[PDB]
């Protein structure tokens, strides 16, 4: 029942990786509980990157994330926060192992295809930020085969 | 620039087919312009299936679409309304071709995984219904390789 | 609940297509009820192809099937007999459409990868012949999403 | 010519992963020498898990493995025992690397999809238990390109 | 031993479809006998499209084929000419069937991803023009499982 | 703009892995700049392996590489030399991780499917030797989405 925030970045949209990314999370056994394709504006972007407001690359982060639509998602499951980062791979795509999303698809840190919450507290914050409206809840018929007890 | 409405039905979500379906439209070269996971309510379901209100099965259609979340999508491209439906495949399982979405995944007309607009006219209507908020516009850098001129 | 007999021929095994073929039936929503890797003896082969003993290429069918192990399967589902044949594609892989098993993988009628029962009465005979030990029964937790009611 | 015992557990069957799993071993270049779908009997399962008999989670293992059919397999090839384990991934899916079977597909240690022999000695034991009748026989035409010498 | 000329057009290259296209011919059982990535020069293009010199779309064809590199190939196998064309699918994207290359990837007749010889006579001519240096020869270890006799 | 030499060995061609290998490089975001199917002649093989001329296994290497056609390629991108080797996986398939080319496909060090340049120095020498004719020039429409700036 842990939940995490996964965002496909503008480059992930442009390079036609939306379905592929979602499939990795689906096949893993995680539950998609929220999803929307959205164009972000500066003021929202500034809130998402709030932790980095004092960084000199802050403006570039904001300039980029508004330059194309992104796909915002909430995924739910056991250890989905840390396992979500494992699926995504390392920060630098070139250090990311084949088999991970960044390992298979990315080469440039500034074009790293996807974002995943770095921690349970970051996730709760990110989810409240991106999905004020809440989630589209459901119960998977495969629950008893994905999970024990 | 033609657009169509495409919905992954409750069985599509439950059977873990969301990414696979999206990948097929992406690889075809179509542009995703709206996307969301939603739990549908009765009156909205009744509006969506309005054309069938006098049919005996109308109630069943409504009950089912409200029984689980769906993925609502808008796709844009040349002839996307009919080509969208070609990729989806015939309604009747006996008539579906291997290589289409229903040809590959569906065995029951009542569990047909996905549904696309019949016409430009009905698409316009479905888009206005499902996405009052409008679309997330963008321009693909692959445009000049997908389309001539 | 209808069932059909599906057999991967010795060329299917040799060309490493066992998993791919099984995945196709699984993804379609059919239920695997029996499965084994078998070396076939001539008298058994002759029983399998009994309804063809009068023909000249009867010996040809028989020799082919004893030339290496085969994978014998029972698949269960709505219209699985006809649908099984549709997925397999035309007998002459030259006429087989891309998206079918023979359309994707085969070029020669004498190496056409796989066999599916041609009718319900043939399926019942074949299942009785290959699996007198019975089937492995189970209920899929995805049943209510693959089938209506 | 080394051989190992690989078993797709009931959740692998239910989640439709049979073909995918077989494909990974085929593509690696390993040779399938035995295959059956089976419903496991309780006293048989108690034997298979004997080495864990005095462990706490022992009865749970026994209860679970007879709760649905499994796919029992023998695979042959150089270092197939250790390499089969490498393909399968870490026991705890929390640790399993993307690109491995459990890394790609599993989230719960109690629903970890598949089993492979842990050593040559376990393999011999498991193979004698599950396939007392022995193996199917064949020689791959790809042998001289998979192996040297 | 029949051979055909298959060429991936600049849009096929730009959209990253090179490996995918080659895979489809490999899996079918055909033999790659010649292969090169090449930039095409205007007068060579004029020669390739010579038979269309009187047509008003001639110059557009010439401009387009030289706007990017192409992957020129020779494939060999039974009925490879007509089957090559079948794998490629209909010229017009409103007609291309899902499961074919154009069916799966193309939406515009002017950006149709790939070319295949339309007849044995055309093949022979194209092969002589594009590969006067001849072919690379080899024999596939899979020949006896792809072909009978 | 760094470039590397990647060669699919005879076993990779025989096993029908050509397209699958190319796809992995395309999907990562690298640019194919040279590609051809070649029958290597003894004196050229001796040049390619010149660095190992004093090794006892030198003649074995030479014998193998001329036994069947290879696919020679040049790929370009950020850190493509080291990244190429990462995608390919460990030299010994006992160590190669699932997700890498050798991880997924190879089991014998002597049949390790593919080779990539081990350094920028080696890559330059290899590119000069295999592609004296030079590289294809083109600019990917995806460049601004693969690379920042």
């Amino acid at each position: 029942m842990e939940s995490t925030f996964i965002m496909i970045k503008p480059d992930g949209v442009q390079r036609g990786l939306i379905g592929e990314i979602i499939s990795r999370f689906e096949k893993k056994g995680f539950y998609l509980k929220a999803l929307k394709l959205v164009n972000v504006e500066r003021s929202f972007a500034e809130k998402h990157y709030a932790d980095l407001a004092s960084k000199p690359f802050f403006q570039g982060l904001v300039d980029y994330i508004i330059s194309g639509p992104v796909v915002a998602m909430v995924w739910e499951g056991k250890s989905v926060v840390t396992t979500g980062r494992k699926i995504i791979g390392a920060t630098n795509p070139l250090a990311s192992e084949p088999g991970t999303i960044r390992g298979d698809f990315a080469v440039d840190i500034g074009r790293n295809v996807i974002h995943g919450s770095d921690s349970i507290e970051s996730a709760n914050k990110e989810i409240a930020l991106w999905f004020p409206e809440g989630l589209a809840d459901w119960q998977s018929s495969q629950h008893p085969w994905i999970y024990e007890k």
